[PDB]
């Protein structure tokens, strides 16, 4: 029907400061349940700090493609 997300945490929109709640709970331990499927995209898990940026960069609105920018 319709799909638009990128490594969502609570399947709300995406994994960012918004889904930090679970993040903190995650970074701490792997107890909570999140769409770990496509959650991590830098072998970090979520947004250690390197991904966050881009995330908070694209998640700003670009949320749809995400300028991963390889390099
Ligand atoms: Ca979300
Ligand atoms: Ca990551």
């Amino acid at each position: 029907m319709s799909t638009k997300l990128y490594g969502d945490v609570n399947d709300d929109g995406k994994v960012n400061s918004t889904d930090a709640v679970a993040l903190k709970r995650y970074v701490l331990r792997s107890g909570i349940s999140i769409n770990t499927d496509n959650a991590d995209l830098n072998e970090d898990g979520r947004v250690n700090s390197t991904d966050l940026g881009i995330l908070k960069r694209y998640i700003l609105k670009e949320i749809d493609t995400l300028p991963y920018k390889n390099g």
